[PDB]
């Protein structure tokens, strides 16, 4: 058995000569060459057992991406484990073998305008999917976009995945929230829960105002002030948006701040393309109900070029998921794991 930095990576005898990628919180990713396909790919080691949490990532990304099929998000084309759930002491999913992210891209590349509307239009024709399946991402952000040599995009990592529930979206003020902190919608942190799809358009909105600078618009150091940065730029809500928080705390914190006016998105950015702008006020509204849709965004100007909703598929029926999956013990996911993979077994 073959391992990777001090780490046992046992997925033969299918895949060999392991290179190590990254290491995330409960798992470890490696490029390996499949003997059956004769091609690289890209094989996510996991060791989620000893906590509910990874359990529950781990089932929710197995679940959504196995009825998943679409050419902007990453596949499952196989899943290594032991034969019994005894031995099961790690799950191997194999998956898409792409070259870099946008994180990194960013990080050190100039991104000419043709490649902005390229990257923002292959991010929404992948969340058109997902949204048409009645799924949300909830952790949009650049090192979740993979792209290869030729900048095809994959929407990756789908463990704070759920499907939508609009009716049960409020919650009070300064609820905690899992998501990444700088592309968390301003609501987040008033009187959301994150179960409505306008939380991954704002994710979208964030990353198109990255792309265009090389930073991200709104680096929040800790939970509240995420928001004191959104409200920097977008200014104070008007009297309309306010009416919509109905909860007082929320709305009596608003109102204890002093009056700031709107950044203009030209001189946020004085080299942008003045349609792209335009898309990302309607991405970056701060009502959510007044915030563009998916499918409304790919067809606006700036998306010209590559718009055509006959080649934008949808998913084929809403996804559901079987039981809830916020309690159930380490134990049981298990088992559920265990379940889901057994189609990809020798046997
Ligand atoms: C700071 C630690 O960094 C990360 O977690 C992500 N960045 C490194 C990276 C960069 C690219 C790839 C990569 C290259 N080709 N295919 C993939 C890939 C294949 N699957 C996934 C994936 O599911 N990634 C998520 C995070 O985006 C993830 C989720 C949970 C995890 F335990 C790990 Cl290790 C990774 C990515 C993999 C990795 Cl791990």
């Amino acid at each position: 058995p073959e391992m990777v930095r001090g780490q046992v990576f046992d997925v033969g005898p299918r895949y060999t000569n392991l290179s190590y990628i990254g290491e995330g919180a409960y798992g470890m990713v490696c490029s390996a060459y499949d003997n059956v396909n004769k091609v690289r790919v890209a094989i996510k080691k996991i060791s989620p057992f000893e906590h509910q949490t990874y359990c529950q990532r781990t089932l929710r990304e197995i679940k959504i991406l196995l009825r998943f099929r679409h050419e902007n998000i990453i596949g499952i084309n196989d899943i290594i484990r032991a034969p019994t759930i005894e031995q099961m002491k790690d799950v191997y999913i194999v998956q898409d073998l792409m070259e870099t992210d946008l994180y990194k891209l960013l990080k050190t590349q100039h991104l000419s305008n043709d490649h902005i509307c390229y990257f923002l239009y292959q991010i929404l024709r992948g969340l058109k999917y997902i949204h048409s399946a009645n799924v949300l991402h909830r952790d949009l952000k650049p090192s979740n976009l993979l792209l290869n040599t030729t900048c095809d995009l994959k929407i990756c990592d789908f463990g704070l995945a759920r499907v939508a529930d609009p009716d049960h979206d409020h919650t009070g003020f300064l609820t905690e929230y899992v998501a990444t902190r700088w592309y968390r919608a301003p609501e987040i942190m008033l009187n959301s829960k994150g179960y409505t799809k306008s939380i991954d358009i704002w994710s979208v909105g964030c990353i198109l105002a990255e792309m265009l600078s090389n930073r991200p618009i709104f680096p929040g150091k800790h939970y509240l002030d995420q928001l004191n940065h959104i409200l920097g730029i977008l200014g104070s809500p008007s009297q309309e948006d306010l009416n919509c928080i109905i909860n007082l705390k929320a709305r009596n914190y608003l109102l204890s701040l002093p009056h700031k006016n709107k950044v203009p998105w030209n001189r946020l950015f004085p080299n942008a393309d003045s349609k792209a702008l335009d898309l990302l006020d309607k991405m970056l509204t701060f009502n959510p109900h007044k915030r563009i849709e998916v499918e409304q965004a790919l067809a606006h100007p700036y998306l010209e070029q590559y718009y055509d909703p006959s080649d934008e598929p949808i998913a084929e029926a809403p996804f559901k998921f079987d039981m809830e999956l916020d309690d159930l013990p380490k134990e049981k996911l298990k088992e559920l794991i265990f379940e889901e993979t057994a189609r990809f077994q020798p046997g």
